[PDB]
């Protein structure tokens, strides 16, 4: 999850504030410009997917706890309405009453197995981790960062746009085809598929912001 | 599903699009200067989502097939070690051995739901829908692209940013509220929460992104 997050996290930062970079740089803009509006975009995207992160976090740690009320309610006020309900998951998989019947028994007796598999199913099973939620969230806006600076260094250091580009241009393709081979030696395998995979993206979106950088720009003399 | 990727995609191009203008705005930058990073961002973020949706769905839907063969051969190879793993589950939920021993060899003459139980516990349940996997990434990238261009329309029709940016403001806002609320209305409950939070990252962001707009112009004249 955490480790889902930070270079899930650092594939956005790294993607969308290279494409505008390089859009920018194409459209003739200075390499001042093209971090006012990078630098503008990495802690507008930060934010949001922080306080993104953890409104739903927050929420569903509250809606899961919630429904997990109101399905006891209804186990507790209707007990055999509940039953019903799990008797037919029991059912649905191919159990037949006589051997489940004495299962609910046991099961009404103790709350919690019983409430937990109907919880399971109706809930997802995923009753989560209150501090975790908050986790989640600050490592994804601190990799979105830390992955926005990467394309954004070289116009630090060197004013003229389109000279700087072209270290940008290498410095993060090698970024994508190092945090994309990650992303392939966790969660799925082949991960020098991933890599250029995430190399791809990079290419797709930086030739789309490239298009329309230049199409808007496309009646002035000089980048106005 | 489709209703979330379509309002929680355009809650992203509603903000990031909007932080950023407002922040090349407030550096005294012209509307031209305004939509062409914007738009550069815009379809730059669609990209960036629509085959990222499209990469992580057809990537998830070969794993849990995938994962969904390897649980096989190990339920086939050695019946018993895959019996040990879900009767575990059986066991784990308070259900006393002498009861679901007898489910086991009806589960062994019948392969589905045996394996669809330890299946739900290893790939989450969640067998997916391959057509649904492009729905997804299609609606998400066109929800993102609306919802980039509502902040954006204003620059459009008026050349003066600080003009413009008064009616973006207010638009977006809007926007934001309206939303906001219909995230409400669907998943969690108390939509004139979910709208004010909305408008609440609005605000954050779009503060970051002229904090950091005017920082880089710092010592600039005008915007260069
Ligand atoms: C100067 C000469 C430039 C040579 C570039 C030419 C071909 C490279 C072929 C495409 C890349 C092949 C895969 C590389 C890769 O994925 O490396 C990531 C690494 O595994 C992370 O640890
Ligand atoms: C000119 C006068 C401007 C008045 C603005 C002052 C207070 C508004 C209070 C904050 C907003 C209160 C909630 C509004 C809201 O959420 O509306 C969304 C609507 O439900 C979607 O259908
Ligand atoms: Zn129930
Ligand atoms: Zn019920
Ligand atoms: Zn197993
Ligand atoms: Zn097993």
């Amino acid at each position: 999850e955490i480790v889902r997050d930070i270079i899930i996290g650092v594939s956005d930062g790294l993607t969308v504030p290279f494409a505008l970079a390089a859009g920018l740089s194409g459209a003739n803009a200075s390499s001042s410009i093209v971090l006012t509006a990078g630098i503008a975009e990495v802690a507008a995207g930060a934010i949001s997917m922080g306080l993104g992160g953890y409104l739903a976090a927050k929420s569903e740690a509250d809606n899961y706890a919630r429904e997990l009320k109101r399905e006891q309610e209804e186990i507790i006020r209707v007990p055999d309405t509940e039953a019903a309900e799990v008797a037919e998951i029991l059912a649905r998989y191919g159990i037949e009453p006589h051997e489940y019947g004495p299962v609910v028994n046991a099961l009404r007796k103790k709350p919690q197995a019983w409430l937990d598999f109907m919880m399971k199913f109706e809930l997802g099973l995923e009753k989560p981790d209150p501090k975790r939620a908050l986790q989640s969230a600050f490592t994804i806006a601190i990799a979105y960062v830390l992955g926005g600076l990467v394309p954004l260094i070289p116009y630090m250091f060197i004013p003229v746009a389109r000279k700087a580009v072209v270290a940008s241009v290498i410095l993060t393709l090698m970024a994508l085809l190092i945090f994309g081979y990650a992303k392939g030696y966790f969660t799925d395998n082949k991960p020098f598929k991933s890599a250029l995979q995430t190399a791809l993206i990079g290419a797709i979106a930086s030739a789309a912001a490239f298009g329309m950088a230049k199409a808007v720009q496309s009646e002035n003399l000089y980048f106005q």
